[PDB]
Order: structure tokens, then sequence, then C-alpha cells
């Protein structure tokens, strides 16, 4: 019913290739529009960080389906709450890799909101997660 | 006396034609100026979403007249409260249709405040309804 | 779906007797329960002040039905909004008459939230109506 | 329409007596009920401090009538504003005299909101005025 | 003593001419400098809306003088309070007529803070009055 | 690491029996202490509504273990967030239906639209307040 | 006009005797109540800490009178500002002495608001000074705090 | 060693000549910089109004020195308190026509002549900050 | 000069005996009074949790002298800041050891602010730490 | 885990030449990146004022290592608390000499937050130190002013 946001992180499996993230993105871009789901996925080997926005029932359907995926494990819900309005509404889904090859502007962003230059969501509170995702969206948009 | 704003939604009757939407707009534009009413009507098949601003007595009189209109049914008052100042003061009544022929800019605005690309007032709270309406008035 | 409150006032017909009010109470106490509606009606000749709480769809269904009642006219919605929780949850409906013959305590309460000792709903803001209705529900009344 | 409170002070004519305050009281208690006015009057030689509460129009009517009374001059409105609810509702009007011969508990209240033990409205702000009057009403 | 603002409205007598408002304006612009009074007056037939600023003592002195004026009646104090700083300090007094001949911009402003396009202080709360006066003075300029 | 609270609802299977409720209770009370999980489970046929409290990692492990339970479906997370202190800090379970006391029904009505518990129609604050109030009036 | 509070500290001249302290408090009892001043004087040898509340003009007249007293030097205004209401109550006739033979309760109160068991106003902010003075007035029981 | 602000008013002696104000100016400009005192002294016959900013001990030393000055009497501390930061990066003096100045004295007080006894601390501060702007 | 609080946690060395804890507590109760330090110490093997109150200079000198003690390592400052007033003014130092054991009175407090019944400082933010210590002292 | 900021001041040894400051900056810039530490060091003879930001564990590790440096003594922690985001994230370490030879612009920032034109960290409360440091970081591009002063 109500407009909702869910932020979670997970451990990618050890063997993940760049093609595996193309298969996640394409699936998400195929399923998400029809469900009202918008969002952003960050990968920083081996951690995933994703925000999902949408009707509560749809966000939940999508999350609990994602939890069942064989390409990641130990999902940790970081925040889930009703929202006043969407922030990621221009993307059914988008994917960003944050690594050592990343732009200095991007590295300085990871640091602005966390302890290290490599993204580790398990060490960030919901507001730091949301703000990182907002700012990094802002520099890859659209 | 007191300046008020009422937001409500309703379900248009099934066979609502383009002429129907036009005479609703024409009625509101001739009646509202005289009663101090301003606002915006949005129509998203089959739902209507309207904000009315004016003196409490006038907003109530206007609203209870609209309620009796044969072209819609099941009105749902979403918010009715006194307000500090108007936001739609330049329009006695403005109408927008939000549908599959709407621009990505509109579809995106509907998405920003709700579960889908199609407007469904029943799935929005008062602040979401008002902000959608304020933003769409800002094209 | 969501929990709502609607407060409104109306003008009763000049022809309102003991039996018409009791008929309103009876109808409301019969219909309100099945629809999850709770609240309180006050009658201060000639005015009605009523508060309705419940699911948005129900509140609206009940209100728009009440507006068709020939026993009053010129309904004025005072406030309609989502609420954190109910305050009248114990009564599907109750009806108080507030007038000249009312208790000094009740009179003083009316004066607490308005200009006079006779209840005139069109001279109160939403917070004053609500608090009046909360305090008089507590007295009983 | 709107519920209002008006607080003002004035200078009473030099030699006001218990009886002068008694008929002010009797005048107010007959007039105030029908106008739905409530409130409290303080006299601290030589000055008056009154709060009036009621419908905007009635508060204004009452105040502007009072201004014309011969028993005082130089009225100063301290505060006039809409209010959420009344604080002096049980009293159409009461009068308390506050002087050097008062109770120690009342004297202590004067001191709490002002520079001296004599009540001097002109030397108090709107919040100090209302608060004095609220505490004063509380011990009555 | 303290810096104060008083806002009131009143009813002008039935047939006020532009010359009466000039006289009012001239009287105020001669008396107000010396008393440190500043403010703005609007006339919206038949009503007056004025804001006065100055020392509490002088603001009361001026207001109780104005109230004796035979050119209006039934004065209503809308607000009287201390203030941190003046907003009308550039003008000893200015007078503006707000009626059905004012510009669209002025009419729109009246609508922004009130139920109609004609200015009726009785229909406005103190915040609405103050904001109307700040905004209209800004256009004037 | 961080003290968290998660509130969710779900749909019990149609053939749930009081013995299943007792089995859920036995299991919880065996698993929760060692994991430092506290909270309250409520059952209003066919709906469950649970709040969990404890460390982030343990709330997540317990929640995702619960999601796989075949005695319910369609979980819907209502709120998940860090908290400054526990409210419950003693798993208790309670069933809340149209046979519960007139005291419980009045409590259901206080936070929602009807006398029967329907979490889908309550926001996070109403859910939590309901659970506290229902716990308060029990043990 | 306005209701004011002033808190100040000073350094009493060396070897101030109890009779001098008595002379000061006799003067302050003589003048303060007539001037509508309430407050307290504390003495933690050699330092004075005093609060004065009352009408701005009186608090100032009193303070600038005190400044000229030859029995202390280096006055330091800690705070002076308009207040919404008084927190003392009366002018405390008795001064409080706060030193190393003070009760464990008084010493604990000094420690609650500063770094040590001896009272050093130069180490405290205006709110610490006020709260100390309020708590000590409560224990003595000179005043509290209009109930 | 806390950063502090003190605002006070006083009445200049009836005999105050332009050279007295010049004397005050030159003493303060020699002393204040070495004591880390910034602020502003305004004089409009017969009132002085001054803000001093600096370390507590210096602000107090400077103020109580000023108190002993024979060119004014009846000092009234209007405010004295710790501050988060300074608002005057330098020290200045201004003696107060025209209408801009009229308008300014009015903006934060009841009359068109400067009367500190009728202004609260925030009014005094903002007046002093603004008058530094219309000059200075 | 200024009134400060510092809360820190550290890791005791593997083989601490109850005697060593007495030696720390005795040393602290000997040294703190003269430096104006008050506070509270817990040992939940292996973790130490201490709050130190006092003048900034003394709090720091004591903290840094403590860091050098051979009976713990890895000190983690959790919060350090000026405070309005002390909350532990009555104790030069008190030590809470395994009457952390007190079943669901003290264990009840630990759960109230953290994930488990056993006290682990690294699992608590500054506010949870202070509130725990405040509640624990209250019941003493 | 938690993102933290630590501000402290210490007394530098009376010897310190520009090479010593360079050696300090050099170690910090080599060590800090790996540790996720960022911040700013000011040297106002004889005093240092530093802010460190990073993970609580790493900030603490770095700080207690620094305390053991023979080039200063009497370290005083001014504030240590969790933070919502970094403010000094641009440099692993930036170091600025702030003294009587400083620009009038710098001396004005010093005076804005304290009693005098000479930076004396103990004459400043935590918010004053913080704001002072933020204002300095604002005006200095370059990770130091030892080679060029603006
Ligand atoms: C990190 C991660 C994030 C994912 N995010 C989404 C999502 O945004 N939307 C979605 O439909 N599937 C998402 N999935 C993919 C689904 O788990 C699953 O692969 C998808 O339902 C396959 O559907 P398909 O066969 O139609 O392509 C995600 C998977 C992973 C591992
Ligand atoms: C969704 C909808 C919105 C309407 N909004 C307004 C309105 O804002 N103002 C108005 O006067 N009439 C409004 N009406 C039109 C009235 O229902 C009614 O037809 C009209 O006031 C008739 O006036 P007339 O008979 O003079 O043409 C609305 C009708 C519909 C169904
Ligand atoms: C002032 C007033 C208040 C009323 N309030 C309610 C109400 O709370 N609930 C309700 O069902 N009917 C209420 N009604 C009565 C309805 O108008 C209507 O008569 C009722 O639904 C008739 O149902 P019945 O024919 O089954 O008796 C109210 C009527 C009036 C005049
Ligand atoms: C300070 C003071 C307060 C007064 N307050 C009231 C009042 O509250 N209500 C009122 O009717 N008259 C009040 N008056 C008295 C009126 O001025 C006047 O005497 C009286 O209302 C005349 O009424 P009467 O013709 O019924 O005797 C007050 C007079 C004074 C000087
Ligand atoms: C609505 C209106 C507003 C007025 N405002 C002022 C005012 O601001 N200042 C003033 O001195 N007189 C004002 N007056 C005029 C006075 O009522 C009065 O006639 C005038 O001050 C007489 O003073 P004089 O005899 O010295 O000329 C106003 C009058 C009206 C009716
Ligand atoms: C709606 C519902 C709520 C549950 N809540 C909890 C819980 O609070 N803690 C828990 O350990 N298991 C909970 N479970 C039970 C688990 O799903 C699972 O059956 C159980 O933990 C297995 O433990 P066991 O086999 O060792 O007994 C819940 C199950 C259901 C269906
Ligand atoms: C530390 C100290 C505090 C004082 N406090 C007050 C006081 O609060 N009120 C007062 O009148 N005099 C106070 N005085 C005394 C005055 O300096 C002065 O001696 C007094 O005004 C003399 O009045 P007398 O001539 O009646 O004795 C204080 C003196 C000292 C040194
Ligand atoms: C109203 C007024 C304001 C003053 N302000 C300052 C000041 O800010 N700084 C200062 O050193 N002296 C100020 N003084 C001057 C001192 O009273 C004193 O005369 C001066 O500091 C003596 O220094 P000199 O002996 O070197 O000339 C002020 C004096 C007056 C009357
Ligand atoms: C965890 C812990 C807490 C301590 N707390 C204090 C303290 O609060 N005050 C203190 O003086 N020493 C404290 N110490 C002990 C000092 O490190 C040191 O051993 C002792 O104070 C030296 O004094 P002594 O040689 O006179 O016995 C603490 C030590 C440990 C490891
Ligand atoms: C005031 C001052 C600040 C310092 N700041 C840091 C710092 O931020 N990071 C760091 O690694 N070392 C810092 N140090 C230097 C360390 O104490 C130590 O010399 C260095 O980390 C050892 O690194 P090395 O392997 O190059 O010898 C600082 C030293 C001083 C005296």
């Amino acid at each position: 019913m109500s407009l909702y946001r869910l932020i979670y992180s997970s451990q990618g499996i050890p063997n993940l290739q760049p093609q595996d993230l193309k298969d996640i993105l394409e699936s998400s871009q195929r399923n998400n529009p029809a469900n009202g789901i918008t969002g952003l996925l960050c990968y920083s080997k081996p951690a995933f960080l994703q925000v999902l926005e949408g009707e509560c029932e749809q966000v939940n359907e999508t999350y609990h389906r994602i939890v069942q995926d064989e390409r990641h494990h130990s999902p940790q819900i970081i925040e889930c709450m009703p929202i006043r309005r969407r922030n990621f509404e221009v993307w059914s889904m988008q994917a960003i890799t944050v690594n050592d090859l990343s732009t200095e502007q991007v590295k300085t962003l990871v640091l602005k909101y966390s302890g290290f230059t490599t993204l580790r969501p398990s060490a960030m509170d919901p507001e730091q997660c949301l703000n990182f995702l907002l700012d990094i969206a802002k520099i890859y948009e659209l």
C-alpha cells in the first residue's frame, strides 16, 4: 500500500564475475518497472549495498525474492520504513561498482560517510548508507 | 471566516467522456472566482484528485455541491484543515490529466510520491497528495 | 485503510424534539459498530457538533451518509485528518445535549474553549472542538 | 469569533478605596457574564492590572468601554492575542488587592516576576504579567 | 520602554473620500515622527487595517487617540506584543487603498492570505494580517 | 553490533492450529535467549505480527530463519531500525481475535479501523504502541 | 526596568578576617532587601562568588558600589543578563563559606560542578555557577526555588 | 581564558568636547589590540554604548578600568556572557542626522535618539553591528 | 580547567586475577581524590569500562597514565567532552565486577542497552554506555 | 566500526625545525591512507592541535601511537565522539603552521574564535577548535604550508 524504502546489504559469493552483475542489473531492470520498484545497487567486492523504493507490498515481494538468490548470502536489513517521497525515482534499477579503480571523487565520498576508502555497509548506520547512495547517485545521474 | 484547504479524491463514473471533463472545468472556472475558491483538479482514469482553498464556509459549500455531482461517486476526504496561506491562489481552477500519454516528467512525478506511474490517491497520504499537486503545478 | 478522524458541525432543523435525537442515537449505535466507527455527538440547539473516528473509507462512508439526513443542513467539515490513535474508542456513538439547563461544570467547560457559555461550533477551531469533546467525554456527560 | 486574551495596566486615580474596587467588581460581575468575559483584576496602589478573556469582539467592546471609566487613566495594552483556551474561566471577574499589607506568599510571587515587592506592571513583560496572574489565581 | 507592535482594524464611516485618507495620512505623518511611531494603514472600503510600531507607551497613546476619531468605529485590536525589531521603520505612516480597482498583483496577495480578493481583516488571523502588510508594503515598495 | 528493532507481519497458513502456536513458542523461547532476542509475537487469524529486538546481526539471522518457516507466508517488514534501548527485554506470544476480551478489542480499535487485528492497516508507530499496550496489560 | 541577574567573582584581599566578612554581610542585609535584590554570597578563601537578582538599575548600582570596595579586587563578571523569573527568593542573610572543613555534602556539591573539592569560580561556566549557588541555597535551606 | 562579550551603556559628562572623544579613541586604539579586545563604541549625546569582545580576564580588566573613567558615570552592564565567536574583527568608534541613521535607531528602539535603557541585549548588539555598516 | 568526562574501554591481559582488580581499585581510590577525579569502573572479562570525571587537565593526565598500565591494552576512547555537571561525584572510584552476575537486575540493565546479557562496551554507543553506567550506579 | 572524530592538543618539544614538521607530515601521509584516517594538524609554537577522523578502532590506534611520539608531550583530548560524516575527508593529513608570521587572514580566523591572534588550543572550547580547523581547511589548498604559504 504505502510508499516504502528498504536498504539492505549482503555478502556476494567469492567467485562473482562482472557478467554476474550484468545478469543482476538486467533482471532488476526487467522486473522492477512493472512492480513500481526504483533503486540503486552498489557492489564493493564482496559486499552488496542496495536501496529499494516502492509500494510496501512490492518492496517486500522483491526483497524476499532477492534474499533467495544464490549469488549472495547473509542479508542484513539496514533500514526499512515508510517514506515521504522517493529519491531514486529515475531508475528502475542502476548498478555502481565501487573499487580501487574508482574515481578519487568517488573514493572521497566513501570516506565522507565511512571509515575506509572501500565501501563496507556493515560499518555504516542507515543515514550514512542513505546519504552515500544519494550522493553517488547524484554523480552518476542519469 | 477562516482560510481552509480541503483535498479529496473520488471515482469518476465509467463512461466519462472528454466533454464531461471540459464542462467540469468550465463550471469551476465560472463559479469559483465568485466564491473565493482556488485549487487544482487532477484526473487519472478513473480517479479524481482535487484541492480546494478558500474561506471555510465557501470551501464547505463548494465541496458539498461537488459531492452531489452525478459524474463521480464515493468521495473520500483526504484532508480538511485551516491553513496559514494559499498555494494555488493564481488559479480559480486548473485541470491536469495524468495518464499513459503524459510525459516522462509527469510519470516520474507520480512515481516520486507513490507506488506506481499511474496516480492512485487512495495510496497516498495528505502530505504526498499536496506535494504531488504543488510539484505538478510547478509543471 | 488508514485511521482517520473527522470533526464537523451542522444546523439541526428547527423541528427537533426529544424523539429525533434518540432516533439519531439509535441509528448510529446500530450502524457504527460494524463499520469500526466510534465518536461522540453533541447537540446545542440548534447546532450539532460530531466527531467520527475509524478507517478512512468508513469515516467518509458514514459522513457522506449523515449529510443526506433531512434532520440537519449546511454541514461544515471542521477537521479531517489521519490520527495516531483514537480518543473515543469506547463509544460506537454517544449523544450529549449542551444548553441553558446544563450543569455549571459543563457550562464552564464550554467557556474554556469558546467565547460563550453556550456551545457554538462555528466559533471554535479544530483544536478547541477536539479538546471540548475530549473533556466533555470525560465528564460523561 | 476567535477566543482572545487582553492584558493591560492603568493608573488608578490617587485615592482609590476598598469600596471603589468593590463596585468595579460588582459592575464587572453583572456585565461580564452576558458578554462571556472572564478574567482577573489586580490593584496595587496606584495601578491596575487586568486580564480579560473572551470572544475577540466582546473583549474589544469591554476593553474600550473600560478605557472610558473615570477611576483610571493612561491604559497600556501589554498583550492582546488569540488563545487556545481560557485560564480564568471560573471567574466572570475577580479582584485581588496586592499591597505592602498582603500575605508573605503573595509578596513572594510579586518578587518572583519583578524587581521589587510592590506590584508594578509597567516593569514586567507580557510573560511575567500572565505568569504572576496565573500563580496568583492558583492560590485563590 | 519596550519596542511594541499593535495591529487593529476598524470600520470607516460610510462615505470616506480620497481626501479623508489624505487628511488621515497628513495628520499621521506630522504626529508620528515626534512620537517615534512608524507603520502602515490600508483602507479596504469600508474597513481600516493599521499596524503601529514604537515604544509601548507611545503606541498606546497613539492608538487611544486614533480610537477617538469620528472617521471610524468599533476598533478591534488584532494583536499587541513586544517585537525584536521594526519592519515598518522607513515610514512614519503610509496609506494604501486596497479595493476592486487595485492591480491583479495586489488582488492576488489579498487572496493569498484571505478567503476573497477584497481585504477583510475580520477574516484574518494576526499572522495573516502581519504577512499581508509586510508583503503589500514590499510592493509599494 | 548495533541494537536493532524489527517489526513484521505475515499470513499464517489456513490450517494453523493452537498446537502450532505452542510449537512456535517452544522454539522461540529456546532460541531467543541465547541470541539475546527479545520481543512479542501476536496472532490474529490469519495474521501474525512480531517485534524482534536485539543486536543487528542476530535480528537479521532470526528474521531470515523465520521467513523460511512453512507455517506462514508473505512476510512484510513494517519497520527495521537501530534503537537507543529495548522496550521488551523479557519471546512472549498472545492470540488476538473476535473472542478476545472487550478490553483487547477496544485496544485493537484504539490503533486501527476495526475490532480485529489487521497489521496491513497500521503504520509502524501504531504497531509498536499496540504491542507495548497489549504486553503491558498481560505478562 | 528589567529583571536582571548578575553573577560575579572576585579575589578578597589577603587575610580577610571573619569580622570583615561579617561587616560585608551586615551591609548587604541593610541595603539589598530595600533595593529588591535577592541572591547569595559564597566565600571560598580568598575568592568570593555572589549572585544578585533584581531590577537592572539596582543590580548595577549595587554591583558598581561593590566594585569600589577595598576588601577585594579583580572582579570578574561571569554573567549578566535579563531573566524571565527569579531563582532566589530572598537575599540570603548568611554567606556560605565553602572550604576544606566544609561537610562531605557541601564538598560533594562543589565537586559536582567543578574540577575539585575547593570552590574556584574561575573554573566554572555561568550555568555551573548558578546551579551550584541554587543547590547550596537549597541545602542551607535559605531558598528553593519558588517551590 | 574563555571568549566573552560585554555590552554596557553610560552617560557622558555634560562637558564632553570633541577632544575627549578623540582622547578616548586614541587610548582604546593603543590598549585594546594588545589585550585582544575588539568591538565598537557608539556615542550619541549624552549616551555611550559599547561592546567589548575578548578573553574574560581582559574584557573584565578593560571594563572595570573604563568604569573608573571621569568622562562618564552610571555604567549599566546590559549583557555579559561567553560567546561562540566574535562579531567584530576590529575595534572602532562612532559618534552619531541624517534619516538613514534616524531609521536605524528606530529599527531596534522606540525613539529616534539613542537610548540604551530602552533596548534589550539583542537590540543593542544588532544596532551596534548595523551602525558599523552605515558608516564605518 | 573545564569540567570533563571521558569514557573508554580496554582489554585486560589474558590472566587477570581478582587481586589485580583490587590493586587497580586501591590505586585509583588512593590517587583520584587528590586529582579531583571521580568515576566508575567495570570489568566484564576481558573488557574494562571506565568513566572518569574531573578537570580536563587531570582527566587527561589520569587517562594517559592509565594507558601505560601493563594490565590492559587496546584502549578505545568512547566519548570525551565537557560536561554540565558530574553524575559520579560520590565515588573517587568504584569497581563493578561479576555482580554483573546479578541475574536480571544488572543483567537486565545490560540487555536494556545492548544485544546480550553480558556487558560488551564495543557494542554500545556513547549514550547507551553513559545510560548503563548511570543506571548501574543508581542501584548502588 | 563507528565513524569518529578526535581532537587533541599537545605541547611540541622546543626544538622543532621545519624538517621535523615535514617528517611528521610524511609519516602521517604514509600511515593514514591504509588506516582510513584523515584530518588536519596545526602547529602554533609550541603547541599542536590535531583533528583525526576515521573508524573508532583506527582513530584510537593512531592517537595512542601519536601520544608515544618523542616530539611532543602533555597531550590533551579536547573532544572524542562519533560523527555523522567527515568534514576533513580531503587529506589523509594536512599540516599548517599558524604563528606570528602568518597572513592577516589566518590571524583573523584565530581571533574570531579566541582571545588573541596567537592560536592557543586550551583557550578554546571544542566547538571553537572544530570551527577554527574547518575554517583553516577552507583556505589552504596544498596538504601543507611548509613549502609555500598559499
Ligand atoms: C545483489 C542483488 C540485487 C538484486 N536486485 C534485484 C532487484 O532490484 N529487482 C529484481 O527483480 N531482482 C533483483 N535481483 C535478482 C533476483 O534475485 C533474480 O535473479 C531475478 O528475480 C531473476 O528474474 P528473471 O529470471 O526474470 O531475470 C538481485 C539479485 C542480487 C544478487
Ligand atoms: C471532480 C469534479 C470537480 C469539480 N470541481 C468544482 C469546483 O472546483 N468548483 C465548482 O464550482 N464546481 C466543481 N464541480 C462542478 C459541480 O459538480 C457542478 O457541476 C457545477 O458547480 C454546476 O454549476 P453550473 O450549474 O452553474 O454550471 C466539480 C465536479 C466534478 C465532478
Ligand atoms: C447529527 C446527526 C448525526 C448522525 N450521526 C450518525 C452516525 O454517527 N452514524 C450513523 O450511522 N448515522 C448517523 N446519523 C444518522 C444517519 O443520518 C442515518 O439516519 C442512519 O444511517 C439511518 O440508518 P437506519 O435507517 O438503518 O436507522 C446521524 C444523523 C444526524 C442528523
Ligand atoms: C480597572 C477597572 C476594571 C474594570 N473591569 C470591568 C470589567 O471587567 N467588566 C465591566 O463590565 N466593567 C469593568 N469596569 C467598570 C466599567 O468601567 C463601568 O463602571 C461599568 O462597566 C458600568 O456598568 P453598569 O452601568 O452596569 O454599572 C472596570 C473599571 C475599572 C476602572
Ligand atoms: C484609521 C485612522 C488611522 C489613523 N492613524 C494615525 C496615526 O498613525 N497617527 C496619528 O497621529 N493620527 C492617526 N489618525 C488621526 C487621528 O485620529 C487624529 O485625527 C489626529 O492625530 C489629530 O491630531 P492633531 O489634532 O494634532 O492634528 C488616524 C485616524 C484614522 C481614522
Ligand atoms: C510466525 C512465526 C514466528 C516465529 N518467531 C520466532 C522467534 O521469535 N525466534 C525463533 O527462534 N524462531 C521463531 N519462529 C520459529 C522458527 O521459524 C523455527 O521453527 C524455529 O526457530 C526452529 O527452531 P528449533 O527447530 O530448534 O526448535 C517463528 C516462526 C513463526 C512461523
Ligand atoms: C565581596 C563583597 C560583596 C558585597 N556584596 C554586597 C551586596 O550584595 N550588597 C551591598 O549592599 N553591599 C555589598 N558589599 C558591601 C559594599 O561594598 C559596601 O561596603 C556597602 O555598600 C556599604 O553600605 P553601608 O555604608 O550601609 O555599610 C559587598 C562587599 C564585598 C567586598
Ligand atoms: C566611554 C569610554 C569608553 C572607553 N573605552 C575604552 C576601551 O575600549 N579600551 C581602553 O583601553 N580604554 C577605554 N576607555 C579609556 C579608559 O577609561 C582609560 O582612560 C584609558 O584606557 C587610559 O589609557 P592611557 O593611560 O594609556 O591613555 C574608555 C573611556 C570611556 C569614558
Ligand atoms: C582499567 C584500569 C583503570 C584504572 N583507573 C585508575 C584510576 O581511575 N585512577 C588511578 O590513579 N589509577 C588508575 N589505574 C591504575 C594506574 O595505571 C596505576 O597503576 C596506578 O594509579 C599507579 O599508582 P601507584 O603506583 O601509587 O599505586 C587504572 C588501571 C587500570 C588498568
Ligand atoms: C603532533 C604529531 C602528529 C602526528 N600525526 C600522525 C598521524 O596523523 N598519523 C600517523 O601515522 N602518525 C602521526 N604522527 C607521527 C607518529 O607519532 C609516528 O612518528 C609515525 O606514525 C611512525 O611512522 P613510521 O613508520 O614512518 O616511523 C604524528 C606525530 C606528531 C608529533
